[PDB]
């Protein structure tokens, strides 16, 4: 204890001074310096007394509760508002939260800090607020390569017939938050090799969104993400009325190896069981079973259909009401899509075959839909398809 | 693929050839060398063949094909585990199980290889096949630094829990001496003790477990048994027959955790009416739910109301929580899982800025009484976990 005791008053300050508080804004710029010039396991340390510093009060029990919100708040407040080798205080404090997010195994009692910041990181960098930017292969390598960590490759996806932008907070120019990769193709595509491998194109596809951010992972950006690229999209090309997604459905397999024989009979329905049946004999003793039996052949028609009514089932009527387990059909039905199609053999690479035995989803953006949908996936009846429904 | 196709034609032959054949046992010595001289990313891929080869079959009913699977990613282990880089084809499997284990969210479909290994390293590394070993100030500095990477970064720290009032041991596979695989740390002292930064021979009486660590990455998961500690105390009563009293003075890691996780009505059900009432009394409002209880039982170490309250609430969470003769925290699994009684629950115990965090503080004595590990083990199976009276009168 013994420098330590300079940085709990510090943060005692931060906590527990009002806002304009000058001495304790002082404080805080003070702590930001010590901590960005840090050994790893001096922050580590830091991170502790943050940790003892938020758990209590330099009186009911109700009231002790919101005392500890109120200054953990306040404490995220004045670091937001300080506008170092950092952009400003907004952005230290995402790297901030990116230690919070590595180190909770090792460092116990952030779990309160990191869920009030992440929240906080929700209201200021939601998209709203956010401006957006095209990406060239002309941009600054500086830039660029923040996109990698998060070259030819970026090449093709920065070309003619390719569109990408990045959504950058107006006070930390440099560093992008989140990028959107886009196609342009004749078809909605059906097997991302293709993508990733302007005269008469007419359709718009996101095969790729990513955020480039340790520090906001797990952060809600808005559900009007995309609707804002394309209208981008639409000003830059007037013509383009084709809007849709090639997306992956990574939690697939996971999902159905911790499902027993029962659950998947009552997904798959009679009919299906029978024809299952007919071709391949025995069904499947359970989930895991039943992905090792989905994995064994790429050609055969039954287990293509079979794996497609799963997946279909997987991700429209799986999850806690109103959200998709499923993150990607998450994200994407939280932005107001419609689950247009699921593909077989669209992602035939080594993790595709791992993560939903190769199959993708197109996610259909109908501008003037995204309202409507964004309602009926709150009433727990995500938008479908008839292809879709047909699959169910 | 323009060799991804040998690693796959030697990864087929390793998980489909017998044990014997002498092709692809040479196979399998080739994939080894090529994976311990590759960068980073280079292993990422190849793992990603592995995943690829052990979810298919080469050239069958649903049930023939999950049990041929499973039978080939075992065959796959078994033929590594019997070579003679590292200290031979048992101690490669553990790194590969190491670089399996902080992949898995990046390189998917090795969640079978991975579940299939760690069930064999519960065989392969059983305490009944390891040999234990004393651990000194004088052991080889090459062996002393495979501890502390798994207790300050000062060597004085390793110096005092090396010293003549404490003794410390380490459990080793026959064929891979070098590599320490457990780590059991003991302290003898007057008084069952009741506040580990004490811890940290003329009339002392107990021996004190106050750390067991595993120290392999690729073994993280693996269960050694129910004999782990047994075995320790034999050899410490063969040292010191003299010695009768043995106990661990052991933290609760996940008690923060689990306690945030409970609604108020779960936690009134745990106090019942009177402790509910005393806390009233003393301090009012009643936290709405787990959360609140946390950090209401943080707020004052001195107060005898929140201590007895929150010793309660410990006392449940280790001796009533869990998945059946499952202790849901895991040191109690451990513990409980070796034989042990849950003698006493401490406050004050830890008072490291961690020890607040993970428990208020609060530590857990086990006691192992050498006539009774089994008996103990057999009620733990019952979902009747053995606890002394002290304990008892906590719940
Ligand atoms: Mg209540």
């Amino acid at each position: 204890t013994r420098a330590t005791k300079r940085q709990r008053d510090q943060l005692r300050q931060c906590f527990d001074a009002r806002l304009t508080d000058v001495a304790a804004n002082a404080a805080a710029q003070a702590w930001q310096d010590e901590y960005e010039a840090a050994v790893e396991p001096l922050r580590q340390a830091m991170l502790g007394v943050l940790a003892e510093v938020a758990a209590v009060r330099d009186a009911t029990a109700s009231g002790l509760s919101q005392a500890l919100s109120n200054a953990r708040i306040r404490f995220f407040k004045r670091f937001a508002a300080l506008h170092g080798n950092s952009a400003c205080g907004l952005h230290f404090l995402i790297q901030l939260r990116a230690d919070m997010l590595r180190w909770h195994k090792r460092i116990p009692g952030l779990r309160e800090l990191d869920e009030d910041l992440e929240a906080l990181f929700s209201n200021w960098f939601d998209v709203g607020l956010l401006e957006l930017q095209p990406i060239t292969w002309d941009s600054p390598a500086s830039l660029l390569e923040k996109l990698i960590r998060y070259w030819t490759d970026l090449r093709n996806r920065l070309d003619s017939d390719r569109r990408c932008y990045a959504f950058f907070h107006p006070r930390i120019p440099r560093e992008p938050l989140i990028f959107v990769e886009v196609a342009f193709v004749p078809e909605m595509a059906a097997n991302v090799q293709a993508l990733l491998d302007l005269r008469r194109v007419k359709w718009a596809i996101f095969y790729s969104i990513s955020n480039t951010q340790a520090g906001l992972r797990g952060v809600s950006f808005g559900n009007f993400l995309l609707k804002r690229v394309i209208e981008e999209l639409q000003r830059e090309h007037p013509k383009l009325k084709q809007f849709a997604t090639l997306s992956p459905i990574p939690g697939f397999a996971d999902w159905l190896r911790k499902r027993d024989g029962e659950s998947i009979d009552r997904v798959l329905g009679v009919k299906r069981l029978a024809r299952w049946r007919e071709q391949h004999g025995e069904v499947p003793a359970d989930g895991a079973a039943w992905f090792s039996a989905l994995s064994a052949d790429t050609e055969d028609t039954v287990i293509r259909d079979t794996a497609m009514t799963l997946a279909a089932h997987y991700l429209v009527r799986e999850g806690g009401k109103g959200v998709p387990a499923d993150p990607v059909a998450r994200f994407h039905l939280g932005n107001g899509a419609c689950v247009e199609r699921v593909n077989w053999g669209a992602d035939m690479s080594r993790k595709g075959r791992a993560q939903s035995c190769g199959m993708m989803v197109n996610y259909l953006y109908v501008p003037d839909a995204l309202d409507d949908n964004l309602a009926r996936l709150g009433d727990g009846n995500p938008r479908i398809s008839r292809a879709v429904a047909k699959l169910l």
